[PDB]
């Protein structure tokens, strides 16, 4: 598979050069957007440039695993912050996106 090769070429590079990707592309730093309790609620931080190094360093068991890191990825943004927040509707969009681009999984 094949199928992670499509994650990395299609999937991932068509979210990674949205306009609103770049507040996915690095962990969450706490610190410097002043939410000390992010870490608390949130367990399994993910993001998409985890998501990349993953792909790029044959991290994941399959395909399925990486879909749920994305997965993962946009309901933590849900969790952590209200609907109607910005994040969110930027969250809501890539995560529209995402859906598009896997039902042509091969
Ligand atoms: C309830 C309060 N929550 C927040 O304020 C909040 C911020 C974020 C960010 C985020 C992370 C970075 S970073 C990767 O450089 O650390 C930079 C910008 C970020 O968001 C923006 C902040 C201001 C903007 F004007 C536009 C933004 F997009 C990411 N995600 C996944 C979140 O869930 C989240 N919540």
């Amino acid at each position: 598979t094949n199928q992670l090769q499509y994650l990395l070429r299609v999937v991932l590079k068509t979210l990674w050069k949205h306009q609103f990707a770049w507040p996915f592309q690095q962990p969450v730093d706490a610190v410097k957007l002043n939410l000390p309790d992010y870490y608390k609620i949130i367990k399994t931080p993910m993001d998409m440039g985890t998501i990349k190094k993953r792909l790029e360093n044959n991290y994941y068991w399959n395909a399925q695993e990486c879909i749920q890191d994305f997965n993962t990825m946009f309901t933590n943004c849900y969790i952590y912050n209200k609907p109607g927040d910005d994040i969110v509707l930027m969250a809501e969009a890539l995560e529209k996106l995402f859906l598009q681009k896997i039902n042509e999984l091969p």
